[PDB]
């Protein structure tokens, strides 16, 4: 089997295992700010610097995922508290949509909302264009930020949340637990097909945008991952 | 929301909120060891004290849940290596079944495999009287241990294993991450209507069981579990 | 050459390769415990019976070895996590001091925190009285707990720790390398001349031990070995 | 702390954590054949394609790392073997010597038997230019395959060898251990300052080479590694 894992604990500059894209910045504490508080439309983008073979198409096999995460956002005076957070996959080359207007976007898509990836957001903000629930939520990903389905959520205001999402091949299931910090779980699953949306390289990672009265702190504490494929 | 969460880093005979059910023992270290490596067909299985309502009969909604727990099977000289854990969701009444004959049924089921449960094994044998696969694996069982779905998996003596499970109400999709102790790790995932198959008040557990010539040391490490009932 | 080499995959009570002093005791799952949860002051130690000749008078020649063994320990209800673990060689006609407090002293030393033994602690509690560094540590002992050097460490309970050691004999190097449970390493090597230190013909072991308040689960769950002295 | 951690059981093609330089080969096995039986002077390389960061110039520290890995050497009719494995670490921008003529440079050193790496060696043939040992032998080289020190050893044809190694910051020891087919063990330490000696980001990785006269089968079987850096 072609098993790839990594444990962060904590994020330091220059560790060439990590890809920073934008106003991404690591903290002292060894956390990463993935938003720049002084910019409009910050967008800052983490990405696992390897790129992680999820299907191949010799064999026809895809991998089964684990990962955990959690992190964290704080409101800051006197800003709107937004956009939040999305986990995502892309191809490998992929890239801050070019003239992004971050907001509703949240990094990964162009403004109609559209975009080449898979991910899993933690949106604190209403964006009637792009169909979101009228309140914070978590939300599944394909090729755009208008979910496929989306879960009713609360975003904390420094609260640490905590998220472990696994993927099973077989069944090509996406299945997301979201802990929060009053001790709740908050649960979504979505049947992607992985093997048909994105090529057999791609890249994991983190992505938050705010907008000129939009913006908060986007925290990401700490990130395992494991993905294993089957080679026959 | 009916939130329902508990976390053992370790047991201990006498902790009111576990259940002990035939030859479960407690050892000094904190481990549970399911079965007695000197009785024949030996049967021991352990379960949270307090039953957890999964499902509304006045709502009709069900509950999602987060678990993960970290087991450890060792082989003993010169007896088979059988024959595995079964964490299980069973009726709060349950009991292990008369007359049982362990081995195969793992201490869930009948002779002829039936049983009332809902489970994620960790067969260690072939029995094809369950039509078992012919390897090691890991299945979902539902009131069968002829399981519904399996996946090739390798029981490797001594090592940790850690399992993490998601139960996503919407969907009713039941998902299992394990992660070897070379890091490998492996899926399975089932859609599975608890409301369908067991009662609104139910008892979560783990169950293991031997045969006169399979046996094998079965140790349950840890098990945190967090429920989370929509009571609207 | 004169090779030495033996492994446990699990330990049992009755296996004359082993020498069991104090108040060690075997598991049903195979794990050697060192200390009586329930002592006061417990010392438990585990010697590999057959003495090995780590160095040639007629020679001059010193062996090299290499060994690698994985151990555990747990916290207990509340009650210090003390003292930890020593991976030591000794004269063949080791035993544990006479009037032995434990504690601190690791079962390998008299009250001055003197004795006649090289090895490598996993040190949990910090004594003042042998000059312990303020945190959980692993040191290089020589005839002394007031280790020769030490390493700051972190004693994650019920976290299974593997470590790997080297001993050059040309160099009269010895390393260490423990690996935690979230995959990081901390390592410490050391010039030592066992030739100078110890006798011809020395035992191998580990030791642990407690005091009245300082009480914890001092597990070794496996241990491979092997020493090379060339003779010529 | 910053850690890098993976493990290889098995290769396959296509994997993007593996990077292959010159004459290698993935066989169906999952194993790796350095050179190319049929070719004159035959190299190959396989680098772990993440580059590692061992040393940070704003904090100093060097990173400690283990990792130990298994390979084999078997002769082919009726050539000469000739010439050996070398486990290196290089620049991130490492390629396979220039006009390299293969054999006693083990393909990282030009002809002078210069290069830029710091690696172990398993060589199997006595190149005089380069004064090795008069028999088969391991060695630490820096930047040179003229050894900073050797150590005899015996490369048995068809055996199958496991080494590990501990590379610890503080005394910036590197320590081998080499186990032979026959239980028997080689050890060889030497400090290198790979800070000073290496740049800060490096790759880690084996290399094979042969000659007109010299062939034989050279394979790498697995490989785990696991660095961590202080950050603080
Ligand atoms: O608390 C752990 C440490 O205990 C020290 O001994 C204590 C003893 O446990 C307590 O009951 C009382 O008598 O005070 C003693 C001295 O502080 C050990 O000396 C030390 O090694 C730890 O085990
Ligand atoms: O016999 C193995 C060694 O060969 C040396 O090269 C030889 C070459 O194989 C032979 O055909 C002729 O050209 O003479 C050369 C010089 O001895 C390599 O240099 C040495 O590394 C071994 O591979
Ligand atoms: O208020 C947060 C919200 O802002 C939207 O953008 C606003 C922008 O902040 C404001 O300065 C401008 O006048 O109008 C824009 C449109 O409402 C973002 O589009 C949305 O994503 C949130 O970030
Ligand atoms: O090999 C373990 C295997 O045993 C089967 O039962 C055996 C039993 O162990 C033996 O004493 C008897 O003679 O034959 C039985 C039939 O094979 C169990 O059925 C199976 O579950 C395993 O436990
Ligand atoms: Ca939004
Ligand atoms: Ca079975
Ligand atoms: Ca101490
Ligand atoms: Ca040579
Ligand atoms: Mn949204
Ligand atoms: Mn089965
Ligand atoms: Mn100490
Ligand atoms: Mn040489």
């Amino acid at each position: 089997a072609e098993t790839v894992s990594f444990n962060f604990n904590s994020f330091s500059e220059g560790n060439p295992a990590i890809n920073f894209q934008g106003d991404v910045t690591v903290l002292s504490n060894g956390n990463i700010q993935l938003t720049n508080l002084n910019k409009v439309n910050s967008v800052g983008r983490v990405l696992y610097a390897m790129p992680v073979r999820i299907w191949s198409s010799a064999t026809g096999n895809v991998a089964s995922f684990l990962t955990s995460f959690s992190f964290e956002m704080k409101d800051i005076k006197d800003y709107d508290p937004a956009d939040g957070i999305i986990f995502f996959i892309a191809p490998e080359d992929t890239q801050i949509p070019a003239g992004s207007i971050g907001g509703g976007t949240l990094g990964v898509s162009d403004t109609k909302g559209a975009g080449h990836f898979v991910g899993v957001e933690f949106d604190t903000y209403s964006n009637s264009e792009y169909n979101d629930p009228p309140t914070d939520h978590v939300g599944i990903d394909v090729n755009s930020v208008d979910s496929v389905k989306t879960v009713p959520w609360n975003s904390v205001s420094g609260a640490v949340v905590k998220v472990t999402v696994i993927y099973d091949s077989s069944t090509k299931t996406l299945s997301v637990a979201v802990t929060n910090d009053n001790g709740d779980i908050t649960t979504i699953a979505q049947v992607v097909d992985l093997k048909a949306k994105l090529p057999e390289r791609v890249k994991f990672g983190f992505s938050a945008s705010g907008s000129l009265g939009g913006r908060q702190i986007h925290l990401i504490r700490s990130w395992s991952f494991t993905s294993t494929l089957i080679t026959t």
